[PDB]
């Protein structure tokens, strides 16, 4: 059984009046449709197709649960959290770096939260075998005093932290195949064994510049931090071979007793935010090499929570393929993408020069 | 002297209910936003941009003048322009792959095209030095018979055409920098030598699986034109090393008397149609690419016609710096985008495989 | 119990490319924003803010079951049904006056029918003790042979002739509160004494220039039938006379063994697509004078279903105090509108001329 | 010869995000479409069809030169100045009642205002014999220092003050048919002769529960403020009856040397803001009627200045017509809404309630 995660005020919270990531004002006019890149849509046509498909009946959906402030400063200092808060009720604001949020978002995000802690709380009970948590706002680049890049609290790391309080769990390991680095869960776990904290990303997108494979934590967490940036341009193959010949390999040698994916959307072919060439057949087969993870190291105990993702357009597509995965259900959706997208694969040439690529961070991991 | 050819009735062009590209109905659910993904900003916004800089006082306007049935007819069958028409006040629909258009879309794709015309026109007869024409709908997928991918007229093979019947001009060099492959230009002037075709465009993008750098022309057109994929996830010196390398000296080659450029500004680094890392000074950089070899091969005389471009908050910003060269003019404009995007671009190791690939663009041309 | 009978397809229903209720082309260009005036968001809004404010919760939800074939040829011709389903298959279009919709629109309007079905269905059999069907499309203007106002299908007639079948109803009472004139209703029943069918309209609005308080029925029906016009600009004083004065009082005449609302909200004050000025205490109030009647004349036996409402920032609070009042339930929603709304109210001038209004209206029942 | 005074970065200022009018947060919703009710399109509609018409070609279009600080003085306390531009450069805000502005706000406000400005100015140095002024955002409910209801400058009272200033004019009209009073100007000439201030507006609509018919001045302006409140649903003959029978004889009487309408289109029959149904053809008729009082009072001086509208599909036509009769051109442009907005239009009883309350109103000026 798949829990699924989600509640309609996470599809309130608004950015604000940007042209996609852009503040309107100097050179940037107002965007006339829908504002902002991290829009409602983007995450809610995703909830949309699988009521559609009939997939949400099949699900256990419980009531949400917000997050405490107890819960979040398990990693954020209260005095960010009072500061959220006090922004918030004054009409919204940003208090980090691209990260910006309207009246009420506290009460969103802390939501939004509760969303993951319930997620893995769940699953850790026995009460689904494994979960989806439709967070928004998203997660993985908030750090512990600075939100940033859409993440107002560190949504993964303080499900993490609770179920650390609540069950105990000794080993924990984060997927984050959304499409940007997850500094946030690096920076908080960076000297820790304890939770193994994986990024695929595309190489020098955001935080713009970054690659990072030689950052591999410090302390008792060297060697528990694990980059593997991507050149811009790679698809279906060049992200099944990282999963095969890195990925798998380090969750393998960690054991882990929980694997949560940081699951952003946005390696998808037709995403605003990046230049990759995923497509729905790649978040599935992704979400079964996990599934297989888990069952061989940790009982089945998974949980995906949604980062990224930034096409209304495929978004939807590329969940829903993931979500069938995930719950083993079979419905008549068709993506009408797919045969154009697997047209659009990187040719011979460049597969081996993501193949090389590829080797050379297996090589550097010595 | 620079004209800019513009009317207002090519922003009113729609494709009609879709989201992005995607027809509405079966599994795709309608868009909240803006419909469609040629969308009337994703064009007007450069022209917006241009005014509120102070740009578009220092260029020339003429009042704009629609092609006639004569003009598109030494391109297309009378057939198509005939069922074309009956199908525009019938309400629209598509006669071709992917070129939905609405009711009255007739009207506004004769328009588009005699701007093509016209500034081709107005340049050959020195009444400017160079010209830029805002065209929507796009025409570069249009073939003689086959309306696609967004294209319903031939735009730049009318142009040309219209050209050497009233100024009987000997030599036209095509260069098409949308990221997407001209195919409907090939494949009008495939067995001509007096129109070279040149195409740079992302690997097996649009026409899907379509890459064509053996396809160099046949007949007398044999070595009159010229493919030039470039692999997904190339930036600024990719391109740059593309005109150095190929496009140039192709030109130089054939020594035109007018240089056309099909400029879409699908490449830039946050399109959704495609995956490519250019940014505004890119665009700039090879607009004076362009306007060097015009000056030095053809008396200045340069034609820059606008095809696609998706991304409606950045388009603005290449577009700008592209009329900011072609005019010589400067403004206040700063890209906001343009210190992130330089940080995207690809490293060290992903440089060299783009200088790999076009060495061997080159070595295969002998 | 309340039922609440929705599903999410009935918001993929798309009335196509037009500027409000302005198809696109000739002088009418394209909008920018969500198309059209039936936008998705103008019946979603409110199931989103019954979801936030925890309304949802407390009502019951039951699993759509489409309309078949059987149940709407009841009311429409086969005929008819046979070219909706062909022009649907083949991608949409218009079979009526301004009831235009998109590919697959056929299984959607016989979905919303089933909700409206369904609800009858559900209060009849006892399952609930009243109930809202959130239908999209809407169907107070579809005649038997022919689809007008954004309304495809005779929802309410269609679920009153599957009543009489399954449960042999004797008198059913429509009271239709949407702004425009229930003509389909009013069609459908017109020569018929076992549907009472009273529609209250801003005069002359929809259809243009009709009012209509002389047609009262033909044959058996005379008497049947109950158009109350009010002037442009009545608000809720107005609308609470003719209800107390004219309404209820017919109802109490007619005996009904089940009173149906078609509820449309445009008559809320920012409608566009009216000039009434009602807000969402009038909303309430009107619901309690049916809950109200339906206590005293049939057992409480009461079903609304939802027709027009096209202010998507209003229409949620209009709807939500409605819900309230249906269920008996209270909620933290607080209406920001309503004190505006309420200093907008007519004042003693306008007032007279309503209550003299309303008094010739009683005065010409005879 | 009639001035069009406009420029693109009025098209730019942006309220926010809003559900039209109301704030997102607690219960509000963020809109998907376009946020806002004062939309830029709202406005730049009317401009693109005066484009696509041809009669922005019969018009002359001078550069646009913003309001000076010393202009603006003129009016408002350089405390307000002050603020708004600190608050506009710290990323905007509401320094009023409903005013919002972004980023960048006071620049464009104080360029709206220079198109108010310079349309006066060139008329009374006879440039042009009649002129139209785009602006936005709009003027009339700004008062000295409290910006209100999307007014952030009090455009034509700036306007005028600069007239006095370098023109020494002695008598100036200001007839304001915005749907709204035009607080604004009138509490900032209230105890002026020079300037007689007219509103016909909405009974109650904003400042909502305002009539006014009483307050005629005070001091030396005692008689020189003539507030004209008419019931909601008021349409056509209402409007033309208050002209004939108050609004121009209250001109003749006053004998201005320049008439100044404040034209908002915000009584058009399809305006969410407001209950009225005027259409098309009135504003061409109420526009005739105010250039016949020009040539008759004051040598054809009549400058027309942007207010309210916000039907984003019906404002054009209307402004449209207006700007014909401006001008005295004919275009080939139909408004496909005419026909049914005359069927709407008020039926007896209603008329002759509106005749009664013309008849009042003017009993109670003696
Ligand atoms: O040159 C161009 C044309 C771009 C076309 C982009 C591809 C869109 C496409 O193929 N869409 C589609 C695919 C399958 C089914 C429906 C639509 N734009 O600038
Ligand atoms: O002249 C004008 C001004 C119209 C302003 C109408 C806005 C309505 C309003 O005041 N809304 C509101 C009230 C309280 C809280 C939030 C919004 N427009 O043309
Ligand atoms: C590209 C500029 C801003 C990108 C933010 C990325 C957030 C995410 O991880 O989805
Ligand atoms: C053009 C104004 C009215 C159009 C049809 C409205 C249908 C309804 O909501 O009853
Ligand atoms: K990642
Ligand atoms: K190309
Ligand atoms: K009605
Ligand atoms: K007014
Ligand atoms: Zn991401
Ligand atoms: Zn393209
Ligand atoms: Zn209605
Ligand atoms: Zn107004």
């Amino acid at each position: 059984r798949t829990g699924f995660y989600t509640d309609e005020r996470t599809f309130w919270h608004a950015t604000g009046m940007q042209a996609l990531f852009l503040p309107v004002g100097d050179w940037v006019q107002p965007p006339n449709g829908t504002a902002g890149a991290d829009t409602p849509d983007s995450k809610r046509r995703l909830l949309n197709l699988a009521h559609a498909s009939g997939l949400i009946r099949k699900l256990t959906l419980p009531e949400a649960i917000p997050a405490t402030v107890e819960d979040v400063c398990r990693v954020h200092p209260r005095d960010y959290i009072d500061r959220f808060k006090a922004t918030s009720d004054a009409g919204g604001g940003d208090l980090g770096h691209l990260a910006p949020f309207s009246k009420g978002g506290y009460e969103i995000a802390m939501l939004s939260c509760g969303l993951a802690i319930a997620a893995v709380d769940d699953v850790l009970s026995g009460k689904v075998d494994n979960a989806y948590a439709l967070c928004r706002p998203a997660g993985h680049h908030c750090l512990a005093d600075t939100p940033m890049g859409f993440c107002l609290l560190a949504n993964i790391p303080i499900a993490i932290e609770a179920a650390k309080a609540r069950h105990g769990i000794s080993r924990v390991a984060v997927v984050d195949w959304d499409v940007h680095h997850g500094n946030g869960t690096q920076s908080i776990f960076y000297d820790r064994a304890d939770v193994l904290t994986i990024s695929i990303h595309q190489d020098r997108c955001f935080p713009p510049g970054y690659s990072g494979a030689e950052d591999r934590g410090e302390g008792a967490g060297l060697g528990y931090n694990l980059n593997v940036p991507l050149p811009a341009g790679a698809g279906h193959d060049a992200y099944v071979q990282a999963f095969d010949d890195i990925v798998v390999p380090a969750l393998d040698d960690f054991k882990p007793d929980l694997i949560i994916v940081a699951s952003g959307l946005d390696a998808n072919s037709v995403d605003p935010l990046a230049r990759m060439l995923l497509h729905s057949e790649s978040y599935r087969l992704l979400t079964q090499k996990m599934l297989d993870a888990a069952a061989r190291l940790c009982g089945g105990k998974l949980v995906v929570v949604h980062e990224g993702g930034y096409a209304e357009a495929y978004v939807p597509f590329c969940g829903h393929a993931l979500l069938e995965a995930l719950s083993g259900e079979r419905t008549a959706v068709v993506d009408p993408v797919l045969e154009m997208a697997e047209a659009w694969q990187p040719g011979p040439e460049a597969a081996a020069f993501h193949r090389q690529w590829i080797d050379r961070l297996v090589a550097d991991l010595g």
